[PDB]
C-alpha cells in the first residue's frame, strides 16, 4: 500500500545480535568464513523481547537510534518482536516461559506490555516495528484440540488484544503472526485463519497502525520455490508467496487493507525437512535472501529476518524440563543448547550455506 513502514527510514542494527555475532566470528578458524560471518552483524534482524528482564535493553536501543538519527541526518527504524504471552508456546515445550495463566498471567503479560509503552513513549523520533507474538494465534486456528491451547485461547486473545491497543497509542506499526505455508496455507486452513486475524483486527479498533501479517517466522520455507520441496506434498500452497496470495484476498474482502512481511533468514537452502512440521535446528540451513523492501509482491512490504540465526529453537537434551522431541529427530542439529542460546555450530553452517552467499 501507500504506506511502507521502512521507506525513508534506515534500520536500527541489533546490538544483541551484533554482539553474538562478533563473538561466534572470533571462534570460527576458517579466516574466510570468519569474515564472512562477522559482515553479519550488518544485516538488520529482529530482536525479541522474550522476557519482561529485557525491556530495559529496549530503552537503550531506543535512545541509541535516537541519537544516532540527529547524529547522521537520519530517521531510525527499531525491530522488535513481543514475545511472553502467559503460557506460551502452546504445542510445543522448548520456549516455555516466564509466566503462566495460573499465576496471574493476564496481569502479568498487561504489565510487560505497560513497561514497553512507557519506553516507547519517551523517543517518539524513532520508529518501531513490532511482530506481535510468534505462534499463538496460528495455534489457536489447528491446535484447539491441544488443551494447553484451548485452555489458553481466550488469554491469548485479551493478551493480544492489549497489545495492540496500546502499542497503537504510541505508533507502532505492527504484524500478527501468521504461521506459515505449512501450517495456515492449506487451503481449508486459509477461511478459519482469516475469520480470527479479521476478529483480533476489529477487537482492537482496525488502527491503521495494525499493518498486516508477519509469515514464515522463525521457520524455513522458500518465499518464491523453484519446484515444490517434496515435504509440501498434498498443499498446493507450497510456498510463503502461495500462501500469501491466498490469504491477502480474503483480508481484504472484510476491509482489511493488510499487508505482509516474510522471515528468509534460515531459508536459503531447501529440501532439507523429511517432513514439514520439522521446525527445530533444521540441519544445513542457510541464511536466505537479504532483508528488502523489493519483494516482487503487492501484498509484502518487506523481507525480513525475524528469527535470528544462531540463537537455538530448543534443546535435544532429553533430561531438560523444555526438551520436545521435534529437537532429536533425523533432521535437527544435535546435540544442541536451550531455545534461545547461542547455537555455534548452526550459526557456522548457516554462514557456509547462505544463498546468496555472503
Ligand atoms: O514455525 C515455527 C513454530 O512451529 C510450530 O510448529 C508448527 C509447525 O511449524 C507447522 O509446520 C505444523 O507442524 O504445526 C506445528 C504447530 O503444531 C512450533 O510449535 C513452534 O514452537 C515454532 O516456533
Ligand atoms: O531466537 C529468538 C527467540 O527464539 C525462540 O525460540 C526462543 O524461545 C526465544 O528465547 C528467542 O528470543
Ligand atoms: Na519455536
Amino acid at each position: 500500500s501507500a504506506n511502507n513502514p521502512w521507506t525513508g527510514f534506515q534500520i536500527f542494527l541489533s546490538p544483541y545480535y551484533a554482539n553474538e555475532v562478533a563473538a561466534a566470528a572470533k571462534q570460527i578458524t576458517d579466516p574466510t568464513l570468519s569474515s564472512k560471518a562477522a559482515s553479519v552483524a550488518n544485516i538488520p534482524t529482529f530482536t525479541w523481547l522474550d522476557s519482561v528482564a529485557k525491556i530495559p535493553d529496549l530503552g537503550t536501543y531506543l535512545a541509541s537510534a535516537s541519537a544516532l538519527g540527529k547524529s547522521t541526518g537520519t530517521k531510525q527504524l527499531v525491530q522488535i518482536v513481543i514475545y511472553d504471552l502467559p503460557d506460551r508456546d502452546c504445542a510445543a515445550k522448548a520456549s516455555n516461559g516466564e509466566f503462566s495463566i495460573a499465576n496471574n498471567g493476564q496481569a502479568n503479560y498487561e504489565n510487560y506490555i505497560d513497561q514497553i509503552v512507557a519506553q516507547i513513549q519517551q523517543f517518539p523520533d524513532v520508529r518501531v516495528v513490532a511482530v506481535i507474538e510468534p505462534d499463538s494465534l496460528a495455534n489457536l486456528v489447528t491446535n484447539l484440540n491441544v488443551q494447553k491451547c484451548a485452555n489458553a485461547k481466550t488469554t491469548y486473545l485479551a493478551c493480544v488484544n492489549y497489545a495492540l491497543t496500546n502499542l497503537a497509542k504510541v505508533g507502532v506499526y505492527m504484524y500478527m503472526d501468521a504461521g506459515h505455508a505449512g501450517w495456515l496455507g492449506w487451503p481449508a486452513n486459509l477461511s478459519p485463519a482469516a475469520q480470527l486475524f479479521t476478529q483480533v483486527w476489529q477487537n482492537a479498533g482496525k488502527s491503521p497502525f495494525i499493518k498486516g501479517l508477519a509469515t514464515n517466522v522463525a521457520n524455513y520455507n522458500a518465499l518464491q520455490a523453484a519446484s515444490p520441496d517434496p515435504i509440501t506434498q498434498g498443499n498446493p500452497n507450497y510456498d510463503e508467496i502461495h500462501y500469501i496470495n491466498a490469504l491477502a484476498p480474503l483480508l481484504q474482502q472484510a476491509g482489511w487493507d493488510a499487508t505482509f512481511i516474510v522471515d528468509q533468514g534460515r531459508s536459503g537452502v531447501q529440501n532439507i525437512r523429511q517432513q514439514w512440521g520439522d521446525w527445530c535446528n533444521i540441519k544445513g540451513a542457510g541464511f536466505g535472501t537479504r532483508p528488502t523492501t523489493n519483494t516482487g509482491s503487492q501484498f509484502i512490504d518487506s523481507i525480513v529476518w525475524v528469527k535470528p540465526g544462531g540463537e537455538c529453537d530448543g534443546t535435544s537434551n532429553s533430561s531438560s524440563p523444555r526438551y520436545d522431541s521435534t529437537c532429536s529427530l533425523p533432521d535437527a542439529a544435535q546435540p544442541a543448547p536451550e531455545a534461545g542460546t547461542w547455537f555455534q555450530a548452526y550459526f557456522q553452517t548457516l554462514v557456509s550455506a547462505a544463498n546468496p552467499p555472503l
